[PDB]
């Protein structure tokens, strides 16, 4: 099996057990898979391809654990820029209603080549519109081809604006073909064992697009396949009138009522969450994407990210789609998680280190994997470096990790994904990238004219 | 004069008085400032040099209007990146106690190359501490080296802990020091003039560090001088407070019974300013510089800027210093603007051309300079390019102005600054880089392991 040694990091970030973090570092990759983390006679180590990463610092490849990657291609329409939740979602149907399955492809591989070179190595995605014979199988293509690890959830809606709920009548979907597509994408792609480069989950989008009866099938079958279950919830507060008004609940009474609680279930957002539905996340293990760019671009909110996690709630980090965000900057996100909860809740609300760990441990933990989020043996071999002695980070040595929180850098040095490296010296290596790049903006300019 | 074309750049963002934005657009340049801007009838145009920026938008310079350019050599501390702001002072200040001119001069120069690169052609910087020789001299020095067009403040302190304050014995100075200090630079390099490259302003680090005897001189010297006055106002709920216990009164108020109020007047933060306060502030024509990462890194608050902007007051945009964001990213500073603002106030609260006029027409406006913050005819010459064809900005050519805000985008690829490309293709023209990243990295390091 082929070796890979880096050498010579000036920090390596493990996130294990003991949250080592490695002045002069190395990591010893054999295959998919990491062999030894350490400093001292490991840098010694002869392998099949060494590489000098002295200046740089070394983390754990940053999960994403929310997107829209087909929405990569309607950022900043105009009638989308200015409003809420609703009213946004009213003027982007109309334009998504005309998606091929050639834009889901190489939208995906934008969507996630922005997150790749801004550090990400494992991304879900929530695509949940299928016009023109769209299919997730459209993502997975465009996923296979760029590299990175990739947690599908088929997205769903099935009640359209006839039946009380807020999507077009076309843009939904009948709700027996939802559960067949759903069946057939586990048993054609879901990968349940260590170092899987590709899982399925079941996501109905939000409780004001699909009925409760398609919510408890969708976990039923997920329960059954040993897939793991994934919506909307509680993002702002039409949200929670909307469910306080149909069903008489609470978003977390909602989700808990249909068996929506568990650790193979996270939910986005969850902004206007209540104490009660915190303290039930955190006994029965149910996780939670938080997606602060979008949440303040949408003026959703600033979720009770700092109190879910005293109470011990799993929280990873989403950027979201890009119609609300409208970057998909895995860092970036990083650093708006710790200046968001510091101007809502205080100066101790989070730091650095809390930050990276939602990014990474966070991520893994929602996603319930065990194999990503940090560096040890036997984990997945999946990294990043950022180079240390660019501009953006003059002055910041005093702590090469915090740094990476509190400034603003470019561009990943490297990236590794299941040990190949997929990013070299700034260039991402599995596609054309700047080909991928102008296809999309002919196809984007296609979409909306 | 030296004369020069951009042309056919996808869109122009003006922001003149129709805030044009035109596709295709053109500029013409002679020497430091604009001759025209139009469509492709001014390919016509003679010129020394022609760039073509198609595939690439075009706006005004970003304008910085708060900053501590000596903080770029310490961005995360480990003691300070948490915390409260007591220990976020009291472990910075022994660190600066270290400064030496170098190290300003240095300083200067990265924390000006982070914000060019990131869209700003106009800054201006707090610099106050003065430890071991150090004088505004030496950032002056730097900012000339790079092409920045440059608001050098003499800040100042004098109320040390001895009289109930925070710094060391000092970081202080004697107050009388401080006003021969000011008329000296105000006369060595203050320029009035049209198209001025180096403007001098007054600014005591908050009206609590100084006594009010130096509050009332400054503001006396910058109006017999006609220079602008900057301070610290109203940043979080200490300063609302203290200025209410020992003085009896609103932040705000006490500005205006100091004199610190009216056009030449612009006061950082003012996160916690009441509706009374934005009201005087709206009347008297006082500005706001505007920080809204610093204003969430050290959990200060948001501050209420769409009701200020609706009563009319002036709003400028500023990273403020390098320990207190710790980024000196314009362009991403804009971005945060909108994001905080609609977080707080709702979607209305700031749209991308919002923002974007904070960012160059109102740091133009609290800086008291018609000179700059929008391309028309005789304005300056400063202006920069993206290029709109990045990864970053992937799917977002519907707005090519709007992609700025919302999106992340990278560097710029051309800046003009006066007349001069200070910036192409990506690589700042003005100094070595590299070279200037390494001292100040150097410099940093020998800072930190100063005894102390
Ligand atoms: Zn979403
Ligand atoms: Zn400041």
């Amino acid at each position: 099996k082929r070796t890979l040694l880096f050498k010579n990091a000036e920090l390596l970030v493990t996130m294990d057990d003991e949250r080592r973090e490695i002045r002069g570092g190395c990591l010893l990759v054999e295959g998919n898979r990491i062999v030894a983390v350490g400093g001292d006679e490991l840098c010694a180590a002869p392998a099949d391809e060494e590489i000098d990463l002295r200046g740089h610092i070394v983390i754990p490849g940053l999960i994403n654990t929310h997107h829209h990657m087909f929405q990569s291609l309607t950022r900043v329409i105009p009638d989308a820029q200015d409003g809420e939740l609703f009213d946004w979602l009213n003027n982007l149907y109309p334009i998504w209603a005309g998606l091929t399955p050639e834009m889901i492809r190489i939208s995906t591989q934008t969507a996630m080549a922005e997150l790749m070179l801004s550090g990400c190595t494992t991304s879900s995605d929530h695509l949940y519109v299928y016009p023109n014979g769209c299919r997730l199988d459209d993502s997975i293509d465009g996923a296979r081809e760029i590299g990175m690890r990739f947690h599908a959830c088929r997205g769903s809606m099935s009640v359209g604006r006839s039946k009380g709920g807020l999507p077009p009548d076309e843009l939904v979907e009948n709700e027996q073909a939802i559960l067949e597509d759903s069946l057939r994408l586990i048993h054609s792609y879901h990968d349940a064992q260590r170092y899987s480069m590709l899982r399925i989950a079941l996501a109905p989008c939000s409780p004001f697009s699909v009925s409760r009866e398609l919510m408890v099938k969708t976990a039923q079958m997920a329960r059954e396949q040993g897939v793991s279950l994934h919506t909307h919830l509680a993002e702002n507060d039409s949200d929670v009138s909307y469910s306080q008004t149909h069903f008489g609940m609470t978003p977390a009474q909602y989700a808990e009522d249909l068996g929506w609680v568990g650790s193979d279930v996270w939910h986005a957002h969850c902004v206007k969450l209540d104490r009660a539905g915190i303290s039930l996340f955190a006994r029965t293990g149910t996780g939670v994407a938080h997606c602060p760019c979008s949440n303040m671009r949408l003026a959703s909110g600033i979720a009770p990210i700092r109190a879910m996690l005293d109470e011990g709630v799993s929280v990873g980090l989403g950027v979201d789609g890009s119609a609300s965000n409208d970057a998909g900057n895995m860092i970036a996100e990083t650093r708006q998680a710790m200046l968001l909860q510091r101007v809502g809740f205080g100066p101790d609300a989070m730091n650095a280190r809390q930050a990276l760990e939602i990014a990474t441990r966070g991520g893994a933990k929602v996603l319930n994997r065990d194999d990503i989020g940090y560096l040890a043996t036997g984990m997945a071999a999946d990294f990043v470096a950022f180079d240390l002695n660019t501009l953006n980070l003059a002055g910041a040595k005093h702590d090469p990790l915090a740094a990476l929180v509190f400034c603003t850098p470019g561009n990943v040095a490297f990236s590794v994904i299941n040990g190949q490296v997929v990013i070299r010296e700034g260039v991402l290596q599995t596609i054309d990238l700047p080909s991928v790049v102008q296809q999309h903006n002919r196809l984007a300019c296609l979409l909306v004219n």
